This record gives C-alpha cells, sequence and structure tokens, in this order.
C-alpha cells in the first residue's frame, strides 16, 4: 500500500512482430485471441516502478512466486465497444476499478491510483485500437491482473507484486442477434462461497473448485450452474453471473428482484446498472431481497414467474429456461414471454455502449 | 504410457553452476533458500511428456495461464531428513502423494502414478544430497506443485499443466534448541472453510485469504489464528496446522483429542503420526471428535486442561500457551506441565526421522 504509479511516466515498447489479425468472418472464440501490446507495473520496496506498454509476451516467474503458491491473485473484467461512429467506449470503468482495489487489500497486495490505472488501461486499448472489433454484439475483453510475486514459500504479506492487463476479442455472445436460454444444475451439496468468506470478490482461488461443478453440471445434461446457500436453499449465483428474477411477489406486486450483497455474493458491474436502469423507468417495483427455492417453486406453481435471467460482462443479459432441481424438472416460461423485459435490458445496453445514445456509463478512449 | 510419466524415461541435466550452499552457522529462513535443480513434468491433451530433472530456474508462463486466474493449482509439503548415519530419509511420502493425487482430482489436473512421482523425487533429492542439513533439527523441505496451464481466459478444465519440484533447506523452528509456545486469536468473523467447501484439500486458493487474517493477529498481539468454525464455535486448525487437546474430559477420562475430518479439516501427515503413535502406548484414551470453545473454557476454569497444541511438517509439535477469545485472555498451562506429552511426541519423531531407530515410516533415498 505504497504511493501509486503515474501513467504520465508510462513508457511504451511497440511490437516487432504484429500478431495477424483475426479477419472479417473468423470465430472469434472468448478469451483464446490476445491483441499486440500489454501493460505491466512491478512493485517492490521502493514501490512502483514506471508503468509500461510492451509487445505481448511470457511471464517470467520464480518458481516460488507466491501466486502460484497460495493464490495471492485477483482480476478484473470489462469491455470496450466500438460504435459506427468508429469510437471506442469503455463501460462503467471505474466500478472495476475500485473493486478491483478492495479485492488487492483483501489478499494485502499494494493498492493504487483507481484514475492512474484508469489513463494506463486507456493508452493501451489506444495502442491496439485496430483490434476492436466492429461487427454486432463484439468488442474487446480488458483483462486486468495482479499478483503477488514473492520469492518465498513462507504464507506472508508480499514484498514484490506484478500487475498487468491483456486484451482480447470477442465476438458476439449470442450468434445472430437472437438470445438463447440455457438449463441450470441446483444442487445444495456444492458451495462457492461462505459469510465471511471471500466470495464477493474477483480472487483466482473462487473459481478453480467450481470447474469439477461445471463438469458435474454438462454430465447431468445443463449448461451452467446455480448455486444455492443455506438451510433455506437460496439463490445466489449463476455460473459467473449475478441472478434476476422477474415476478409477480407473494404481494400481488409486479417486480424484478436479484439477492442482496450479503457477502457471498460479487458486486457485479451489469448488476447494478440493470437496476438503476430499471429503477428509472418506475414501471414495478426493483428491490434486492433473499430469493428461495421454496419461493420460487411455489411462485412457478402458481404462474406468476414471467422471466428469470443471469448477467455479467461475458453475457450481458442471459436467459434462463430450466433449472433441474432434486432430480426434478422446472421449466421456466422465460422464452414463451418475449422475453420482454430481457430484451428491453439488452436493446437499451446496446444503444448505449455503442454510442447510439449519449451516456455518462461512457468511457471515451 | 500417455496417462503417466515414469522415473525410467527421465532426463537428466545437472546444473553447469552450482549455488552456494548456506552455512551451518547461518540462519536458514523457511522458504528462501533453494537448491541447485528441480523436477519438471509437462502435460497436454495428448499426456505426459518425459519428466526431468534440470537447474533451477525461472517459470516461462503465458499471461492467460489459468494458474494465474482462476487458481489452477495445488501444492504439497513433506520433509527429508539427514540421519545421523550420513542416510537421508523421507517421512510417509505416501500420505503425500495420495493426499496430492486427491486435489489433483478436486481441480481437475492430470492424475499420475503416485510410486512414479515418489521415485523421480527420491532422484532430485539424491542428486542434491549434499543439499540436506546435518546439524540439530535441521531438514530438507519438499515442495512439489501441480498447476493448470491453458492459455485461454475460459474457466474451464485445463488441456494443458505443469508439475515441478523444489527444494530448500530449513533449519529448526522456533528457538532452535528448544521448544516454545505460541499465542492465538479467536475471532468467529473469520472463516477458513466450510462443509461442502475445499478446505480439505492443499488447494493454493486456501491460505492467500488467510494472509489478512494472520496480520490481524499479529496487531492484536498473537502469533496464530485459531480457526473456529459454526455457531457453536468449534475448534478445527491453527494457523496451517492441526489441532490437538490434552485433557482430562467431562466423564473423569484422560484423553488426547483432536477433531475429526468432516471437511473443513486437512487430514494432516504429523496429525496421522501422532494419533498412530498415542494409539500404540495405550496408555490414554485417543480419540476425534469435536471441541468446542465452551468445553475448552469449562476445562479450563475447573483445571481439566494439561497441553495444547498445533502439528504439521513445518513445526512437528508447537506448544500454546495462551488465547485470545472475545476480547479475553485465556492462559493455557501447557508449559507449567512440562509440557511432558509434548516433548515425549518430539523425542519419539526424532529417532524414528533421524534413524536413531528402525522405522517402516521412513522412506530411504
Ligand atoms: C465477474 C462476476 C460477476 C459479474 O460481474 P460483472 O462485473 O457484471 O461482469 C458475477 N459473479 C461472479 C462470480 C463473477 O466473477
Ligand atoms: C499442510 C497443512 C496441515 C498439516 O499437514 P502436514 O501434512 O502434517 O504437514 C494442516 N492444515 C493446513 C491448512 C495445511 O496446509
Amino acid at each position: 500500500a505504497s504511493s501509486s504509479f503515474k501513467a504520465a511516466d508510462l513508457q511504451l515498447e511497440m511490437t516487432q512482430k504484429p500478431h495477424k489479425k483475426p479477419g472479417p468472418g473468423e470465430p472469434l472464440v472468448f478469451g483464446k485471441t490476445f491483441t499486440d501490446h500489454m501493460l505491466m507495473v512491478e512493485w517492490n520496496d521502493k514501490g512502483w516502478g514506471q508503468p509500461r506498454i510492451q509487445p505481448f509476451q511470457n511471464l517470467t516467474l520464480h518458481p516460488a512466486s507466491s501466486s502460484l503458491h497460495y493464490s495471492l491473485q485477483l482480476f478484473e473484467g470489462m469491455k470496450a465497444f466500438k460504435g459506427k461512429d468508429q469510437q471506442v467506449r469503455l463501460f462503467r470503468p471505474w466500478l472495476n476499478m475500485d473493486r478491483m482495489l478492495r479485492s488487492a487489500m483483501r489478499l494485502c497486495l499494494p493498492s493504487f491510483d483507481k484514475l492512474e490505472l484508469l489513463e494506463c488501461i486507456r493508452r493501451l486499448i489506444e495502442v491496439d485500437k485496430d483490434w476492436v472489433p466492429d461487427a454486432a454484439g463484439t468488442s474487446l475483453y480488458v483483462r486486468p491482473v495482479l499478483i503477488g510475486n514473492e520469492p518465498s514459500l513462507g504464507v506472508s504479506q508480499p514484498r514484490r507484486a506484478l500487475l498487468f492487463v491483456i486484451l482480447c476479442p470477442v465476438g458476439a455472445y449470442f450468434p445472430g442477434g437472437s438470445v438463447t436460454p440455457v438449463s441450470l444444475l441446483a444442487d445444495p451439496a456444492f458451495i462457492r462461497a461462505w459469510v465471511g468468506g471471500v466470495g464477493n470478490y474477483k480472487l483466482g482461488g473462487n473459481y478453480g473448485p467450481t470447474v469439477l461443478v461445471q463438469q458435474e453440471a454438462l454430465k447431468r445434461g445443463c449448461e451452467q450452474v446455480l448455486w444455492l446457500y443455506g438451510p433455506d436453499h437460496q439463490l445466489t449465483e449463476v455460473g459467473t453471473m449475478n441472478i434476476f428474477v422477474y415476478w409477480t411477489h407473494e404481494d400481488g406486486v409486479l417486480e424484478l428482484v436479484t439477492p442482496p450483497l450479503n457477502g457471498v455474493i460479487l458486486p457485479g458491474v451489469v448488476r447494478q446498472s440493470l437496476l438503476d436502469m430499471a429503477q428509472t423507468w418506475g414501471e414495478f417495483r426493483v428491490v434486492e431481497r433473499t430469493i428461495t427455492m421454496k419461493q420460487l417453486l411455489r411462485a412457478l406453481e402458481e404462474g406468476r414467474v414471467r422471466e428469470v435471467f443471469g448477467s455479467g460482462t461475458a453475457c450481458q443479459v442471459c436467459p434462463v429456461h430450466r433449472i433441474l432441481y432434486k432430480d426434478r424438472n422446472l421449466h421456466i416460461p422465460t422464452m414463451e414471454n418475449g422475453p420482454e423485459l430481457i430484451l428491453r435490458f439488452q436493446k437499451e445496453l446496446k444503444e448505449i455502449q455503442y454510442g447510439i445514445r449519449a451516456h455518462e456509463w461512457m468511457f471515451p478512449v
């Protein structure tokens, strides 16, 4: 936690051998193709070094690096979009910079200046501005990472750290413009996070354990995992996305609900953007309240449920049409009802993100 | 073939630039000084490559390596002792190989042959045999590591992996030529692991979150953290060691009790060795059973508690003399009572580990 680094001290080293761009008409799979440059800033005793943009390359880590033994690592994830006016913009970057600072502090990694980092990221995207796709639904995924880098096997606060950022072009989540549903496996046996735990931070350690559970879901015929918490089986998250339910509550009011930030939930940026956007329309009750399987099951049998979806940077708004709970199939009417609300959220985010409409959430590069 | 590498096709690359070995009259900070060679075996969609012993060097990782983003990493820890007779021996290596295989499978990493790996580690050690100290209480710490290494940001099973092993000389714990207690901070606010969680595996992800809590202990005036679990505040672990309590239980019987393996406890090798050793003496009741703070307090007031200690490879047997619970000091009579039992366990392990006495637990290098 020492005096930050300055974007003003940014050293830039253009690449010698530019990677071959993907090229229109080619399959863009999520996070598999990377741009030409990367950001890199190191930390140690005298504090931060000067930030540098340099050619994309491999990292040289000491075998005893704490990032590889004790998981002193955290990451972030956000997107940049290119509008028809050829301008590139980042979606509410400030929220990500804040989340990252908090995660850093939870792991005892060096704090830094949120705006300086933001500026450095803007310069990086500027350098690889040509990598940003402009098709439909495409964008640039930005991946900042901060890791401890102490060459010691002692479990302690790092005296050396490393912060880098890489970029990669990602195609439309829904090829064709049409949204498609996903089935979810809901099994109480699996717990991704506990209160007093660290599930409300974007730390590597929270995902490794989920790989096995995801395979278990696929084998059962489901695409994603619905994480349940507590004896009351309350819904918390879906895969790596926040969960929303559009229904008529028990009291007869039409509402949109998502679980509260009780500690076992990651504060999604898209999640916050949906609440804000919905609060603004003032067309129905928008609330943060606990949701349990029983409440869901009752609503389903009474036909009060309209749409259920997941939210996250990867898949802005993701429709859910089926849940496998206790070896029992629960069909969710999401698609037969539109999905009206989902389609609306989608259209509005698209106009804001692609510059069709001027908005303060967008950060120009 | 494919599914497992073999010691038989091990490739050797002796270093050609030896490092200066520490001197007996020097410090020896736990995981800070490393030997000349390391073991390395890679894996991919096909299968394992040939294992190789090579000069100690840095790792070259692709910036998108899943080991750095999703914590697909696990490790092990064991010791080798230079017997008085000049012979080097490993302490119950088989239990570590098993624990490692289980951890690998929990993270969807490649399985391997436990005995083949053991043989490779023996060769590694043999090669660096002269690095093993022969002072008093000194030994060689062996650190195997297995990490996912696929260059993709998708949260999924790795198609690439990397297994390496490094060695480092370590001196006797606490004072070196003595036994000294540690104070513990017991605060329910901190949860190390939960049932259905992954705390019973040696995965990097379980330690990163503990750094902050350890600092919080130091500022409170304690050397270690006592992890409590559940509304009933049951004792589970101490820092990175298993916990044992030596007392006269409610029923008037003298016993040694340690928490049961219910999921939130890492199956310690030393822990298992203490239970075995104690059961063999048949001098008192040796049991695995839940222990709660309340039970501990009542026994402290009636003066039924004799010794409380932690166990682990780093510190075979570690005395506890104080616990800070709810901003209240609880003095533990461990030292005033000898610690008779702690010293007995110590003496016996020393004779077995240093070859003074022939035993099946020791593995000759
Ligand atoms: C990234 C993430 C989210 C969603 O956050 P966004 O900022 O909206 O991308 C939700 N849950 C988990 C576990 C996540 O990792
Ligand atoms: C390594 C470890 C232990 C003790 O295991 P040993 O095999 O006896 O070294 C106990 N708890 C945790 C959390 C550990 O990491």
